[PDB]
């Protein structure tokens, strides 16, 4: 039908001076076509102690006073190498207020989203690359639901592959009110995670999206070779069934 | 991940994509004609009329990899009296599934009787006949075998006006979800638990049904479109809108 | 391949992804004012206004890659009288474009004179103007860093009726073609041969414009989508429909 | 808009009988999820002298007499594999006539799709692994626009990789009534060719999409591992501009 507002970008490719993209931190684009996250040195080497985000220019219509709910996809393709093998902190696909910025010391473990483990309201996926157990991480790498803390709602374990591209699919399904996403790898296994939640008693009714990634004492590549995003909000929906 | 999505918007003579059956018609204005209408847009008694999609629908595979799908169309249900009847049907039958004998009226098109082939249903009923267990206002129902509704929700049909009907089936949660609204109403809205895996045969045809009997109405089709995603159990759907 | 889509088929008060310049206005019937109505739906004279989606487009990178593009609006131009004046344009600006000082009627708030920012713009031209260039009948135009058409249609306006417009910009040909259509009439359809890489800047604006003048009318937009694909001039567009 | 008939079908994975494929000559379905369209040997080692199809099962309409004509996208997934480095004869996307079928001797060079090379109505796109420069072929490895006839309205130069998976996508853009296709692998060179040509000229109002391959003397796996199709046709649209 014809009843639906609808925003899609896509991201093959990113060159220097990406208007339609915010970059915040650490974040540069147009090395190779690439948006990097965190730090890279003049070699090729990550950077510790790093923290950086992109967000899409326009912001995005989530809910309505109605209870009327978008549905929404994003897709990424990253590439996290760590030479040493000793790879943090992880990639977050993130749902924010529309003027959110990096939190003071989001370094580490709070991944650029969190000022603390428990002023900006947070939706994430994350690809969580260093278990912090003493804030609930499971004992391995793992990708998490967090609303609005770092510690994950859901976990699932996941298979990372040093210096291999993999894909991250996030699905918000406002029929089921279900946050959902699937990481895979070329000819490896998929992990997934699901959280039953209904966006409009969390976020804004306008927000931004965003990538985020960190480094730490430990440090890793956190390169997005693409990033595409579809948000659908039909007003004159059932809000639920 | 196998699909199937079509979208008639219009219809012409000779739809090579639909099998037609019993009194069912298309081309007029566009339309698609279920019942029969005199050239005055006068409807008939003692009249059936069902469409199906020419493609057979993969609905599963294994206790993997098994079928979520979505249905909308759009109606216009008119009568010169206060007594329009019996109503519209969305169904998912065996691939060679034909008009069973004397199912005008109360039986929609779809059953022999009321308690051969396999009907799963969503009725849009506008004629309460309570000997076969209709309660007694106009109802959208999910029928798993039966005429008699397995859960029905009171429906407030507005004679000669265009409707919306839309039906969801989640394959992960196990759940049929059916919504009719009309424009500046409340939708009328129903769901069920049942394993459809457990109820229908690995291929299906998808198809409208429509009937009138002692009491008569349009049973005309302005627009019908299905989309079915065969995909693996441990992944989440991707809502349409 | 890079990609902007969005679809507007209602409008709010304080939509976020719009910026709103002059006279327009969002959320009344869920329709986009781009000039001033009194609350008896009164269009008045001697104004302008524009909406600009909020997000830059990409409209080239380089003699390869380079930005083929779609707009659709529906609108409603009604007037009391037989003399509604003066149009709706869809645009492509400079990303800071402001309306121009005196722009209101005949200028169509997109140029400070009949020959600053750059513009290309599709008129549909409801008041023929003869002094600055306009063919003696309603017209649509297409606009080129000039009020002064390098190509207009003849355009059998319908005062009071909702009209579609389709602007499709091919990449790869060099050709801006724009469809204007009422139901049940034939449409009107204007191309011209024009490299819009040679003429636009990198980054660019979309959006819609109005003016009335001495003579006025509604300038009433009910919806608005765009897609630009920013992708290798050696591989063919797909077309949207 | 809302305006649009539309087909869109995806196989990621074919299975013992797929009920909604056509399988005429050598061709089956469900040996490791692919779809093998010409006779593979009990130890994988391909055959001479073969040649098959798969047509999907629902007709699709492709004009109407209006003079609208559909616009479409196919995709396909292909694996040739020759142990000998001797490939031949190569993999065709074609639209035909609904009840078309494999003519009398179309092995070789005429890929199951013509009965000589200068009944049935075919536009093709061939993959042509083998020169036959005595009907036209350039003498290597290309692709082809073929209407009504084996010696191509166009070719271009294709870098066939001999055992791995490559991606065919063929484009119809109604607007512009030009036939286009790409060929490519993974890290490395596209090939792509275009051809003008109106299909109301061309083909019956409704058709059957398919896939066709032949060998002959020489042979080579003519393996599909995924094949998606889209077809829309706006029957109020401008048929040209
Ligand atoms: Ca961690
Ligand atoms: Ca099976
Ligand atoms: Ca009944
Ligand atoms: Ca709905
Ligand atoms: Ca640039
Ligand atoms: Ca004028
Ligand atoms: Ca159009
Ligand atoms: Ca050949
Ligand atoms: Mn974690
Ligand atoms: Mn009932
Ligand atoms: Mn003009
Ligand atoms: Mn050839
Ligand atoms: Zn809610
Ligand atoms: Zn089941
Ligand atoms: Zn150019
Ligand atoms: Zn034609």
């Amino acid at each position: 039908t014809h009843e639906t507002n609808a925003l899609h970008f896509m991201f093959n490719q990113f060159s220097k001076d990406q208007k339609d993209l915010i970059l915040q931190g650490d974040a540069t684009t147009g090395t190779d076509g690439n948006l990097e996250l965190t730090r890279v040195s003049s070699n090729g080497s990550p950077q510790g102690s790093s923290v950086g985000r992109a967000l899409f220019y326009a912001p995005v219509h989530i809910w309505e006073s109605s209870a009327v709910v978008a549905s929404f996809e994003a897709t990424f393709t990253f590439l996290i190498k760590s030479p040493d093998s000793h790879p943090a902190d992880g990639i977050a696909f993130f749902i924010s207020n529309i003027d959110s910025s990096i939190p003071s010391g989001s370094t580490g473990r709070l991944l650029g989203l969190f000022p603390d483990a428990n002023a900006d309201t947070i939706v994430a996926v994350e690809l969580d690359t260093y278990p912090n157990t003493d804030i609930g991480d499971p004992s391995y790498p793992h990708i998490g639901i967090d609303i609005k803390s770092v510690r994950s709602k859901k976990t699932a374990k996941w298979n990372m592959q040093n210096g291999k591209v993999g894909t991250a699919h996030i699905i918000y399904n406002s029929v089921d009110k279900r946050l959902s996403a699937v990481v895979s790898y070329p000819n490896a296994d998929s992990a997934t995670v699901s959280y039953d939640v209904d966006l409009d008693n969390v976020l804004p009714e306008w927000v931004r999206v965003g990538l985020s990634a960190s480094t730490g004492l430990y440090k890793e590549t956190n390169t997005i070779l693409s990033w595409s995003f579809t948000s659908k909000l039909k007003s004159n929906e059932i809000p639920d069934i």
